[PDB]
């Protein structure tokens, strides 16, 4: 029994030929998401109705329909129902979606809702791109010079959630397995031992490395870097290096630069020479704090992209301001990429901006450029502006504190 | 046929009841490390020498005894003897160690020698504190807010080296065995598809986090953070977490602070109250940057502690200064923490700091504080002097730039 409504006006994103089919006046679900979720959302709403309103004059508007995932969902849906088949289905149909925060519950078995909808809808691009806005408060000295975009692989590596309990009757029969048929010897301490495992496929990581690759292309980026720590893990995160590579070559034309290992690869727009090379994961931490100018697009596994992707936002200022998308072949979930910080849900405290830029990545990808422009242009005014929410203002001299409402006003004021 | 020569003054240190019993005249095997190593190892060695003349007025002297590892042990050795047999025997027997950078062959099945050497002697812990020296060029506004302790599991995790190629017998098998025998079907893709074990203990566990409670209560310090990706990894990373705070309470009398999850232990010395608390791995990245004065003492698995140790030492500006031991219980091995730098070998050019601040941490751990005190003294000293190696100069103005032996005489000039 759907509590779902289909708005009157409106209608269907299609896809063909892999590119999207975008009417002036598209469907597009949304999650409200919970905690703060219920003050972000409404400034998301209002601020893109504004842009697309403003770019085009009239002539489109989205039709927003509310679907659900998360607490708020148990509270439609029912008891158990965190997750409703429903939200899957409608997410592929209407093909282009955003969220905001989750609350996945503790004590249950659920590890995160958040990886549950990417895995589900096959999302395998987790697209987080971080840049600096003048003003933003930050702990570096020059968080100007990071300009990075991440493609950080969302189906495989240890996300894929296999695993056993120490002492379950499962883990110690996967490693009898492992000592006993594949002659393991390596476990250290084999009793009281949980057991987890780690995949990487030539299939999993060519497709997320091929949309970072076309990405640079489209963009006119510099550079992709590989990140990996292929040294230890060679048959995984080496492997997903070594296929990168061999992607670029096969695919792109990728030739070696000098005595290698990294290559070259022709921009066949702009004729620029886009670099294609590789960083160790833990060395890759120190470079985008040392030499953040020298990094561009970053292709690498599901957890290093989840560390790299926080690292980022933080050296900018913008771990409350970060923007993220979860994109699959069929369907695309743009995401507050913050927690639900319950302490403050409903007092219209929070900073938006994440949801906010967020929403800029979906009408980007929905091909609206100019409504996207003007929700960069806005939300760069207002923060050079120092009006700003207390996460900002806190750090700052001279600011003006804005609620959560108003700073999403203050972006439209600069639109 | 040994090509070892134990010095003819000097005797072994031995152990008794977990206490080092170090005579004045200690033998302390050393590997030179390979490129770079040939540069920061005399200058590790002249400034040690001198900070322990100084303290003891003649009364106690090291006896270096040269030992090998890595592209010099071929050289010595013979063809594919990388790591021979005696380096290991040698390092157990006298108990304390310590090593500059070692190559790695590639292209002939080894994954690390540094990993090598810290499991084969069975050094589960990898010791790694990060503090900022003064006059440090830092791209962090506030890098003196940084003094931590990181105390890195060295035994387990996914370091352990369980893995099978894509496309291999033995992956096929794992993959069989996963899908049929186990009824795993989270694998996206089963073909070509690499696989790797992540094995996490209750007894690696808990003697990691054991010694980092002990190190927090002979220090003082104020806290030990468990650092994990538990919400994902449940039954590794969780487990991890888990087990950490049943250990505090168990066998540290840690209590609940308010409604949980975090812990007091009281300290036995100073009735001081050590908080015992935990954050997921991909905020901790933020944390340290963005709240670093909240943290102290870090305790976390393998992979997850070579991450946090590199993103801390670049922030300080150490990246060529951090040091770093691998402890077990029945001997030590210290170790410079950059790479062989090979392009600057021999040149007299690169920073010996690394190697003389894990040199410190070598006079500590032997109860040689006197002379450990001297060095840290001394390496502050040449820092607030600007008296420093190409690698801090370039990134400073008025400053004089010193060769590598020339910094280390700096050191020792500022005792
Ligand atoms: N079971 C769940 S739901 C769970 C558990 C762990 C992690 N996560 C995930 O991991 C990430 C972090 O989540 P979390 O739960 O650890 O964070 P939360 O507890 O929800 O938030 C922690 C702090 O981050 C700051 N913050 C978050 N959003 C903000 C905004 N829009 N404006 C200003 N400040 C903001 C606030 O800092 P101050 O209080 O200092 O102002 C807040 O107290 C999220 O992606 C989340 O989905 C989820
Ligand atoms: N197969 C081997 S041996 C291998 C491979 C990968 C990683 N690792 C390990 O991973 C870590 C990093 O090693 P790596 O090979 O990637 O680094 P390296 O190539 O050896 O060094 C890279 C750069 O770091 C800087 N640097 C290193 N040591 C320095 C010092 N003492 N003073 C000043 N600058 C210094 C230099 O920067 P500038 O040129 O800019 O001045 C150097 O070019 C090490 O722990 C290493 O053992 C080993
Ligand atoms: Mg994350
Ligand atoms: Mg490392």
């Amino acid at each position: 029994e759907s509590k779902v409504v289909v708005p009157a006006q409106g209608k269907k994103i299609t896809l063909q030929n892999g590119k999207l089919n975008v009417p002036e006046n598209p469907i597009i679900p949304y999650i409200e998401g919970d905690g703060i979720g219920v003050d972000v959302t409404p400034a998301m709403l209002k601020v893109v109705d504004a842009a697309v309103e403003k770019a085009y004059k009239g002539e489109r508007k989205i039709s927003w329909m509310e679907i659900y995932t998360g607490e708020k969902s148990t509270q439609v849906y029912g008891q158990d129902v965190w997750l409703p088949a429903e939200t899957l289905d409608l997410i592929r149909e209407y093909r282009v979606a955003i969220m905001g925060p989750l609350t996945t519950p503790v004590g249950g078995g659920i590890r995160s809702l958040n990886v549950a909808l990417r895995q589900e809808l096959d999302l395998y691009i987790c697209l987080r791109p971080v840049r600096y806005y003048q003003g933003t408060p930050s702990p570096v000295k020059h968080p100007e010079l990071t300009d990075m975009v991440i493609f950080r692989e969302n189906s495989e590596d240890i996300y894929a959630g296999i695993e056993w309990k120490a002492d379950s009757a499962d883990a110690e029969k996967v490693i009898k397995f492992l000592r006993e048929e594949m002659g393991v010897k390596k476990i250290r301490f084999p009793e009281h031992c949980g057991i987890g495992i780690k995949p990487c496929s030539e299939e999993g990581t060519k497709r997320l490395v091929r949309a970072a690759i076309e990405y640079a292309i489209a963009n006119d980026r510099d550079s992709v870097t590989l990140v990996h720590k292929g040294n230890i893990m060679k048959f995984t995160e080496g492997a997903f290096k070594d296929w990168g590579y061999q992607l670029a070559r096969e695919e792109f034309g990728g030739e070696l630069i000098d005595g290698g290992p990294w290559l070259k690869v022709k921009n066949p727009n702009t004729g620029k020479e886009i670099v294609i090379k590789d960083v160790i994961a833990d060395a890759f931490l120190q470079q985008i704090l040392l030499r953040p100018a020298e990094y561009d697009v970053i292709a690498c596994m599901n957890l290093n992209g989840d560390y790299i992707s926080d690292a980022l936002a933080a050296q900018v200022g913008g771990i409350g301001i970060a923007p993220g998308a979860n994109i699959g072949d069929e369907c695309a979930l743009f995401e507050a990429t913050h927690g639900t910080a319950p302490k403050y849900a409903g007092q219209d405290k929070v900073n938006p901006g994440s949801i906010i830029l967020s929403a800029e990545m979906m009408l980007r990808h929905m091909g609206w450029t100019e409504a996207a422009d003007l929700i960069v242009k806005g939300m760069e005014g207002a923060i050079n502006a120092k009006t700003v929410t207390y996460d900002f203002e806190r750090l700052m001299d001279g600011a003006k504190l804005l609620k959560c409402s108003e700073f999403g006003d203050a972006i439209i004021e600069n639109m």
